[PDB]
């Protein structure tokens, strides 16, 4: 699947503001993560944080489908996508 | 992950004129599938079709993430997702 590793200095997310939809400010807290399986080395990449939902902690990990949706033309195409560790 | 279903009147692409950067006209195969993990029915979703490679044949299936790259302010995103029979 999609792995990917949380490096050891990216388990904590940070707060920053932030805007829905120009309804409320939201200042959610984003993190990173580092993929593979498409580029042997890692690559840190981005990845959203829930408020109560703590950084994503140290271990292998795999994004998630759940951001991902079907449409435009029937084209794949993720929305945001919910990084998961890899179990 | 992923997962998929291609239906059973979808289990053959089709030949459409195409062309790949403007180099050489190409007419790869096109196929269809079923995406469900985003909604509980079922997503006729498009599928390329390689060659030699044979429509999808009937079987659940899972997208491969071997189309998905990391970059663009560190933003995953499909380039041109692989499907493949969930195992």
């Amino acid at each position: 699947m999609i792995k990917v590793e949380i490096k050891p200095s990216q388990a904590q997310f940070t707060t920053r503001s932030g805007v829905s939809r120009q309804g409320k400010p939201y200042s959610l807290n984003e993190q990173l993560c580092y993929v593979d399986l498409g580029n042997e080395h890692p690559v840190l990449v981005k990845i959203t944080l829930d408020e109560g939902q703590p950084a994503y902690a140290p271990g292998l990990y795999t994004v998630h489908l759940s951001s991902f949706k079907v449409g435009q033309f029937g084209s794949l195409m993720i929305d945001r996508l919910r990084l998961v560790p890899a179990k």
